[PDB]
């Protein structure tokens, strides 16, 4: 299946935060509405927050995550998760090698915000 | 039920994020095995984060966050998330008033690490 | 917090199915914005299924459930989870006692059908 | 990723329910510590109930969901979610075909009973 990919309501303030655990430099894409609108770098072992950000989900509120290191796009795994039928959490988990850990990239989008 | 209590495995390294949204200073605390280990406190109607950690679950990998404004318990929402049998997410939602976001304070638990 | 309330999308076919896991006979209600649709009743220790039925979200895609063992309101919690951002699963557990297993009745809300 | 494979604790009952939404035939095999314990088949374009079974988690605990329809694989997405710190369910939706509702065969993965 696709993985990493969200809809969220039209024209909602949301959260990406990545946080990195792998020797490689990982690269993670967001895309709202088929444009990419944030890119975030960095390289940790310990979970370091490689990029934090707000954004608005627009018209179309499609919002993509891609992870890659170097130009090499990682397995992505992803669901979605809602609280007190209100708290929005889109999670995204991405594998650069073989060991299957799924946390080189970790990607937390969250909503509403405010 | 109770809400905000996670079971870790033991002896585990876990990151430990918050992020903020209400007029309201909040408080998060983070107890592994029934022990005080890291506070966090800030302010922000924009998701900023107001504190990223790493920290060992100990010997019965217990986690337990509570969240206060000025003292006064906020209402908690949380649940545990697993993607690809490998990465896991507890995830905790909280409200301090009556609008019920439950974005009061939001925190991200996440492991494995590494 | 309120628990076992969930906003589908509206005019959609869903599934409800109910399994028991308790001495008590369960009672679970099932409300479509405001009116009772279903109730279903049954008595398992082992994971009987207890009810399964084909709803209607109706106009304002509003679902709750509510579980009483012999007129005592069993204590909720609820949380929704996305796949693939399509397959949605609304997840109820129940506890009629002090054990806190939560799986005394278990209400598993699906969609899309079809 | 692999989906539709879950480590469970390990010797423990748990319940495992398949629901049919689709033109074609499904056939869910479950297999725990790599063989198969149960296998369903069943068709129905509207949430039909082709099997519900309890098993046990057996020694190493790992349970495997596979879904093919007429002998094709079928496309899985899955993932675990824990409420209340105790109540766990592992789901898994599959896709026979190219419209993507990954709702042909779904599963549903319930602990603990009783
Ligand atoms: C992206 C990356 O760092 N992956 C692997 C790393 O793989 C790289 C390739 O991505 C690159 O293209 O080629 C080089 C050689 O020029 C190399 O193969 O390989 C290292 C070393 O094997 C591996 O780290 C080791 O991972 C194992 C677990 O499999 C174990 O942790 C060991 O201690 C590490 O040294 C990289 O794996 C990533 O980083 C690790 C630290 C760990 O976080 C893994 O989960 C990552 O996938
Ligand atoms: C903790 C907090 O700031 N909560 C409310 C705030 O509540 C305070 C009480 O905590 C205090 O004890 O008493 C005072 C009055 O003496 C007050 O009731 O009230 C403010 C203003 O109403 C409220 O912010 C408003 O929230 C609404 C939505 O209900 C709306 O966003 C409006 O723009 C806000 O000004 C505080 O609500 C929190 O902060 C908001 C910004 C929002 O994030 C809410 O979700 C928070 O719960
Ligand atoms: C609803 C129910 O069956 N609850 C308890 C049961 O409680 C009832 C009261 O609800 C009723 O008002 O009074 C009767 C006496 O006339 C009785 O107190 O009590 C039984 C016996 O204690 C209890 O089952 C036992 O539960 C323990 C775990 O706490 C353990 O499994 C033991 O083997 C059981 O015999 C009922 O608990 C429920 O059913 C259990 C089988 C189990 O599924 C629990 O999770 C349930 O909550
Ligand atoms: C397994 C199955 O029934 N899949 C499709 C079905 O696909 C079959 C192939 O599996 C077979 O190998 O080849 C034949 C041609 O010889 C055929 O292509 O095709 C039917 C008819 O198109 C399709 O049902 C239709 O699906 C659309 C949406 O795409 C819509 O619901 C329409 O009303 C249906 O008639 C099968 O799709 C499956 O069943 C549907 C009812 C639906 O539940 C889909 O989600 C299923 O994937
Ligand atoms: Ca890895
Ligand atoms: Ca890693
Ligand atoms: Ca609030
Ligand atoms: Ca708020
Ligand atoms: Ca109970
Ligand atoms: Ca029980
Ligand atoms: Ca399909
Ligand atoms: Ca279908």
């Amino acid at each position: 299946a696709t993985q990493g990919v969200f809809t969220l309501p039209a024209n909602t303030q949301f959260g990406v935060t990545a946080f990195a655990n792998s020797a490689g430099t990982q690269t993670v894409n967001v895309q709202v509405n088929n444009e990419t609108v944030a890119t975030f770098t960095g390289q940790s072992t310990n979970n370091a927050i490689i990029g934090s950000k707000v954004l608005n989900s627009g018209g179309g509120g499609k919002v993509q995550i891609l992870v890659s290191v170097n130009g090499r796009s990682s397995d992505l795994v992803s669901a979605q998760v809602i609280l007190a039928n209100e708290l929005n959490f889109a999670l995204v988990g991405s594998e650069d090698s073989t060991d299957n850990d799924y946390n080189d990239a970790v990607v937390v989008i969250n909503w509403p915000l405010g």
